């Protein structure tokens, strides 16, 4: 499994380089891009916005990202492909589901599920014959019965695919242990799971016990910070108002704790976004101006700083992911 | 002042013929034929049963059907434009927010909500250049916050443009009574609102004083039975157990009170559907193997026995249908 799925095609893993393992090119829902594209201005628009980032990004060093968005999350293969290439930065696509499924997709049984994501690994996404290289999924701290549904078929996929599994966790709420509870239940080794957001919350006992086990810890959401902002609910409710500085400290916490093999960093960053409130992206923007360059730019030398070494941050940005996203069975 | 948009562009008044105002080529969800047609057998299969059927029923003199599935209910104009073309029955599309909106639309203002019914009519729909000649509405009894900016909404599209508004309602809930309050205050005119599903119902006090009030009265579920079985989990709740004859006697109920122009009449059928159980198409084309040839095939001939003259059932067919679609102010 040396091999991983782009949005361009096949690529061998030493192509990758430094990883972003959870980013958007714009976060959405099924069909809305569209259907309604002037939500965002247009579709050139925001294309040529996301053109424009990923390029800054790669400037940065930024050679991969992984674009978790899902089905429900209004995932446009067309739309990475396009900007992938313009950009020239390889992008993988995800299967799986988030936390906005329409009925079509709550009313089905984890065998039909599993057959929906080991059709967009193994066949294509929708009719682009584009391949899934990884599967996001998603739940509440309590994992509802859908939701444990979509882990389970998600379990399935992997195992018979070698993709990897990456979660959304409410991390306030310690919701990795319950994932991998189900996951281990599947049979799936945790050295194919990301557990993700986990830099939501400062408790290093979940983090390191879950380490532990072998899962990928999932420190990417950095940039987030409504600090500055705490009159707009909706933005101290969607980024949290701790720093980036003190998401940052938990990649050395975790390093110091000698799980350096376990972490995989990103900015869960996007170019647009429809699925909170409106102009949300120009708040975003305004707290971090870096967008996706933010990982290489801000918290690689805060991290060199501190004293962690290059090797350390090179294995980290770059030897993690490819061993992560690496299809294995 | 005449024309009616279908799939295939403007006809006029005289071209719609017998009209069936409540119909749909396949319910699913946004996103969802296009992400996973195998759902379906495949996207070929799905099409080639919607041309026969719509071939039947027009070889039972339907000339065109309202698609009223709306964008979450995963309308594929792209879809219906085919079909349409091939059994040379016209279609005219919708816009408007069904019971399933993703997350996209559910934090969406009444006003952001105004402007994507507008594009749909006034532009297009996606980048189909197809336009939406009726705007699809749905309520659960009591109207939620969202449902109401919906409705609001859906009226200010239509005094924008012409187009008329059509609902699905909780008619066991005397729905339509809370709908009409939303859409009177928002000073549209009765006559341009469809109340449906109102078959759904025995309840004739409510059906009639709604009537006297200038609403158009859709009943549109007749075949909609699954009686001599107290034992589907399914069926039962999403059909009922009345017969159809008691549902089409509401018809001629409706007559005799003098309302014959406001009467819609329709089957709500498909030939497609993935927003309930699995397999859920082959319990409803056994209910009802006419399809949307049960209005003209079982129905009509069924009033005309109980003494409805023929020029009251091609008022109400063909009469009411084109008064309510051709766009007016
Ligand atoms: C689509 As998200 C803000 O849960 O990473
Ligand atoms: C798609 As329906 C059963 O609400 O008319
Ligand atoms: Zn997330
Ligand atoms: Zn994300
Ligand atoms: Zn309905
Ligand atoms: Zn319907």
């Amino acid at each position: 499994g040396d091999r991983i799925n782009t949005v361009r095609g096949p690529i061998t893993i030493s192509e990758a380089g430094f990883t972003l393992t959870h980013e958007h090119i714009c976060g959405s829902s099924a069909g809305f891009l569209r259907a309604w594209p002037e939500f965002f201005g247009s579709r050139k628009a925001l294309a040529e916005k996301a053109v424009r980032g990923l390029r800054r990004a790669r400037a940065a060093g930024v050679r991969t990202i992984v674009d978790v968005s899902t089905f429900d999350l209004g995932r446009d293969v067309s739309l990475l492909a396009e900007v992938s290439r313009a950009a020239d930065v390889h992008i993988v696509a995800a299967t799986g589901l988030w936390l906005d499924p329409p009925l079509s997709m709550r009313l089905r049984s984890v065998e039909e599920l599993t057959q929906f994501f080991l059709r967009e690994i193994q066949y294509g996404i929708e009719d682009t014959g584009i391949r899934a290289g990884i599967i996001k999924v998603a739940t509440t701290g309590k994992v509802t019965p859908f939701q444990e549904l979509v882990l389970r078929a998600a379990a399935r996929a992997s195992l018979a695919t070698g993709v990897p599994v990456t979660t959304h966790t409410a991390a306030s709420q310690r919701g990795g242990e319950q994932q991998a509870a189900i996951f281990e239940s599947e049979g799936l080794s945790p050295s194919r799971v990301c557990i993700g957001h986990s830099d939501d919350t400062d408790d290093l006992s979940y983090l390191t016990a879950l380490a532990a086990r072998g899962y990928l810890i999932g420190l990417d959401r950095i940039p987030h910070s409504a600090i500055g902002l705490e009159d707009n609910a909706s933005a101290s409710a969607f980024m949290g108002i701790r720093s980036w500085q003190t998401r940052a400290l938990l990649i050395k916490a975790l390093i110091d704790q000698g799980y350096m093999k376990q972490i995989l960093v990103s900015n869960d960053w996007l170019f647009g976004i429809s699925s909170y409130v409106t102009n949300f992206m120009d708040v975003m923007d305004s707290v971090n101006p870096d967008g996706m360059a933010f990982i290489p730019l801000r918290v690689i030398p805060f991290l060199r700083e501190k004293g962690i070494p290059q090797e350390t941050l090179a294995g980290i940005t770059v030897t993690n992911p490819a061993r992560f996203l690496s299809p294995t069975l």
